[PDB]
Parts: structure tokens; C-alpha cells; sequence
DNA sequence: CCGACGGCGCATCAGC
DNA sequence: GCTGATGCGCC
DNA sequence: GTCGG
């Protein structure tokens, strides 16, 4: 973290733009700049030096000059002192509360953890669970725990049907020493891009994980995506493990490579790669890579037999998962 | 100057 | 009920 | 807020 002061500053600005200003393109701009600076292998000495990096422009270079000179940003100092901004930023830390809900809550005079707790009747299901586990969800998961969670999920899935394949993705697959949550990509040969030969494929797995008390709560659930809460079992006399966020995504089996590319991330890596694809005349989602016709309409799915094939189409050298932590 | 900036699953709601 | 818009989530 | 043309 050679430039941690700068990247922290840009991340704080990004969050302000998303949560308070509701300016998603500014949010993405700040996060892109923070990411490119984070990988830069020199301690930055000026805004001009930073401006040479793709995604850092005139305004950010100016802020970098102020930050290097003084160790702070007047713009952020004022934001920190603003009650409405402060309140909104806090409330959005609850899962299920976004910029819109946060501002609405603050309008009604709900602006603290205490306020939320006394007004549960005003929260939807997702928000209620987000509140319940507020503390737990801001804790990171040690890789050692991720390995224990992996073993439980892979073994329980196998007990349901030996034909399932579950792959842990997200930061775990990128080799991180800690993760924010657990991301599980699921396949089964009965669900392909061509047909669904069995119903309840995701349901049966969620059900089994609930039965063994691994999954503890549900935030949202459909045919292909589960979003919930899980917890490792603790031993006799042992303090309980924190509750953790878990996401499970069932992807058509024949579209595994596009799926695992998506679910491995990072999010900024995906945005950067998908934007590069567009410049190259392709569109990538979690299912397919397609060409863009002269008009602008996506054409038919191209053959993909590896993650690398996707990189090849857009003329990028392959990057291993561990090198996608942007 | 100015349009584009990644792509999509699930929850909730308005209009019919 | 359905459809489309919008919020919020995921990488 | 930044980039590309
Ligand atoms: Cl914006
Ligand atoms: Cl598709
Ligand atoms: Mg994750
Ligand atoms: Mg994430
Ligand atoms: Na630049
Ligand atoms: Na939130
Ligand atoms: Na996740």
C-alpha cells in the first residue's frame, strides 16, 4: 500500500458520489482511479505523475496535489461535518438500504442504529436481516474459515446430487487471504442454455444447507440466484463464529466459463474487461460473449471452451484469477 | 464538445 | 394477474 | 470524472 492515503481518499469520494450525490458514473470514475493507483508500483509524488495513469484526470490530479501537500482534502473535511451526508453514508452500510432508502429514512428522522432498531416495522425483509447482522457483515472472513465453509458446501451439495459442481468464486478464487463474503457458482447437467430438465435445482441445495444449519437466513431467492446468510458451526464451549453473507448462483452448465469469469471478478476487473470488449466489438455477460453487429445489436454466442478463449476474442493476454484483483 | 461509462437477478410498486 | 420501471444487490 | 474522436 504505497499510495494508501490517496486511494482511501478516492474511495471516500466514490462513496459520497454513490450514496449522497447519487452519481453512479462519478462513483465508477473514482473507483477506477483508486484501482489504477493501487496497482502503480511507485510512491506517487505529484498529481501530474498520477495523471499519466488511465482513469486519473485533471480533477483527481488536483485533489492528489492537495492531499500530498496537506495530508487531507478540504472537500472531504466538509463532507464529514455534514450531518445529512454523514447520516446517509451510515445508513447505506446496512444491507438492503441504498441511497434512495437512506435519504428517505433520514427524512423521517431515522438516522442512527438505535433509530433503525426501534423502527423494524419500517424495514423490508432484506433490510431487517441487514440490521440484525450489521456488525457481523462488516467483518472479513479469514481464508482459513473460507476453507471450512468450502468443505461444508461442497460436501453438502454432493449429498444432494453427485452431479452438482460447486465452485467458490469471488475474492476466494483470486487467492485473497480474507474475503468479504462467500460466492458459490453452482452447475448441474440438468440445467443448460438449451433446457431445464429438473425443477428446484437451486432450491434443493439451499434446503440442504438450511437443514444442516449452515444457511441461517434468506435475503432474496429465485430460480438462479440465492442471497443469504450462513454460519460455521462452533465447538463445545466455543464462542460462535460471526454470521456471513453467502451468494449462490446457478449457471447453465455449458456456460460455465463465462459464469466463472463473471463470478471471479473483481467487479472493477469485470467493468474494465467488459468495456474493453465493447471497444473491440464484443459484449460479455455471465452467459456468453457475442459480437456486435454493424447496427449495435448483439449477434450469436461465440464458442467458448475456456476462460482464456474469452480473453483471446478481445485480444487480451490471459490473466490468472490472482491477477484480477482490481 | 459530447456521448458513453458493464451486465443482469430478485424485490417492490405503479398502471391497466 | 401482467408488464415495465426502479431500487439494490452481485462480480 | 474521464476518455475517445
Ligand atoms: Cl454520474
Ligand atoms: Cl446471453
Ligand atoms: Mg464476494
Ligand atoms: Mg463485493
Ligand atoms: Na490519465
Ligand atoms: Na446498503
Ligand atoms: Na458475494
Amino acid at each position: 500500500t504505497l499510495n494508501g492515503g490517496i486511494t482511501d481518499m478516492l474511495t471516500e469520494l466514490a462513496n459520497f458520489e454513490k450514496n449522497v450525490s447519487q452519481a453512479i458514473h462519478k462513483y465508477n470514475a473514482y473507483r477506477k482511479a483508486a484501482s489504477v493507483i493501487a496497482k502503480y508500483p511507485h510512491k506517487i509524488k505529484s498529481g501530474a505523475e498520477a495523471k499519466k495513469l488511465p482513469g486519473v484526470g485533471t480533477k483527481i490530479a488536483e485533489k492528489i496535489d492537495e492531499f500530498l501537500a496537506t495530508g487531507k482534502l478540504r472537500k472531504l473535511e466538509k463532507i464529514r461535518q455534514d450531518d445529512t451526508s454523514s447520516s446517509i453514508n451510515f445508513l447505506t452500510r446496512v444491507s438492503g438500504i441504498g441511497p434512495s432508502a437512506a435519504r428517505k429514512f433520514v427524512d423521517e428522522g431515522i438516522k442512527t442504529l438505535e433509530d433503525l432498531r426501534k423502527n423494524e416495522d419500517k424495514l423490508n425483509h432484506h433490510q431487517r436481516i441487514g440490521l440484525k447482522y450489521f456488525g457481523d457483515f462488516e467483518k472479513r472472513i479469514p481464508r482459513e474459515e473460507m476453507l471450512q465453509m468450502q468443505d461444508i458446501v461442497l460436501n453438502e451439495v454432493k449429498k444432494v446430487d453427485s452431479e452438482y459442481i460447486a465452485t467458490v468464486c469471488g475474492s476466494f478464487r483470486r487467492g485473497a487471504e480474507s474475503s468479504g463474503d462467500m460466492d458459490v457458482l453452482l452447475t448441474h447437467p440438468s440445467f443448460t442454455s438449451e433446457s431445464t430438465k429438473q425443477p428446484k435445482l437451486l432450491h434443493q441445495v439451499v434446503e440442504q444447507l438450511q437443514k444442516v444449519h449452515f444457511i441461517t437466513d434468506t435475503l432474496s431467492k429465485g430460480e438462479t440466484k440465492f442471497m443469504g446468510v450462513c454460519q460455521l458451526p462452533s465447538k463445545n464451549d466455543e464462542k460462535e463464529y460471526p454470521h456471513r453473507r453467502i451468494d449462490i448462483r446457478l449457471i447453465p452448465k455449458d456456460q460455465y466459463y463465462c459464469g466463472v469469469l463473471y463470478f471471479t471478478g473483481s467487479d472493477i476487473f469485470n467493468k474494465n474487461m467488459r468495456a474493453h470488449a465493447l471497444e473491440k466489438g464484443f459484449t460479455i455477460n455471465e452467459y456468453t460473449i457475442r459480437p456486435l453487429g454493424v447496427t449495435g445489436v448483439a449477434g450469436e454466442p461465440l464458442p467458448v471452451d475456456s476462460e482464456k478463449d474469452i480473453f483471446d476474442y478481445i485480444q487480451w493476454k490471459y490473466r490468472e484469477p490472482k491477477d484480477r484483483s482490481e
